[PDB]
């Protein structure tokens, strides 16, 4: 039902400020809403693209485009839109929470200078979570390995109408493709799926239990792992620590070493 439009001008401004916009910036916004945030991006940016599914919101677009010459609407599914065909450097958005996850990685894949995105509070906690904590998981690592992230503000239900049951959060994302060397990104993705499927088990036991994620059966993985651990380096001894207690740096390092081992096995 009319689900949760951003209305509170203070939280709009907080998002716009956090985005540090200048007239040289081209912004992508996900969702038109009432066009309150849209208007603020138009004021401060070179140009703003808005991907919107709901065509009944067109009145807001036409009224807005009568005032600003630098807004362009793309009518469609954000997950379906080819972002490679658009040239932007920032994303600022009150996201539809249902597409929270696949839209984050799609945007990161395409790349941007900076994103200032609204997520439900719980999801943002997991994005920014530190190792050894309740909210630390695959989402944390998947994100922090590719980007620097922080919650710039917590947002109460009173900032929206109809107004949600939960808090939201404004999250700042700064991609840093160079903070970690990754031997093979696809092997990293598989590794992360395998290990966070057994979050409270040792890395060693997680890998054996979810070996199919890395394209090996259980017995192969047992043997591989024993061969891999026959050399005595420190990082390898961290394979007996519990998955959730390894930091992003520890996971990257361990998977880099595992991949290189497998390459000569």
């Amino acid at each position: 039902a009319a689900q949760c439009f951003l209305i509170d001008k203070n939280f709009v401004n907080k998002a716009v400020e956090s985005a540090n916009l200048t007239k040289d910036d081209v912004v992508l916004e996900i969702g038109l809403g009432k066009g309150i945030l849209t208007e603020e991006l138009a004021k401060n940016a070179k140009k703003v693209y808005v991907i919107e599914i709901d065509k009944s919101l067109e009145p807001y677009a036409n009224k807005l485009k009568e005032l600003y010459n630098n807004i362009e609407i793309i009518w469609g599914d954000a997950l379906k839109v080819d972002l490679n065909k658009l040239d932007f450097n920032k994303v600022v958005a009150n996201l539809p929470y249902q597409i929270s996850s696949p839209i984050t990685f799609k945007l990161i894949k395409r790349g941007f200078d900076l994103a200032v995105l609204m997520y439900q509070y719980e999801f943002a906690k997991r994005m920014v979570a530190k190792e050894g904590t309740k909210d630390y998981g695959r989402l944390s690592v998947a994100v922090q390995s590719r980007a620097d992230v922080e919650i710039v503000a917590k947002v109460p239900p009173s900032a929206f109408y109809p107004k949600p049951k939960v808090y939201s959060a404004i999250v700042k994302i700064k991609p840093n493709k160079g903070k970690y060397h990754i031997e093979n990104e696809n092997f990293f993705d598989d590794f992360l799926r395998a290990i966070f499927q057994h979050r409270n088990k040792s890395v060693r036991k997680a890998l054996i239990d979810s070996s199919k994620e890395l394209n090996y059966n259980k017995d192969e993985m047992k043997k591989i792992l024993e061969d891999f651990l026959n050399t005595n380096s420190e990082i390898k001894n961290l394979i007996n620590e519990k998955v959730f207690k390894l930091s992003v740096k520890d996971i990257v390092n361990l998977s880099n070493e595992f991949y290189r081992f497998l390459q000569n096995r």
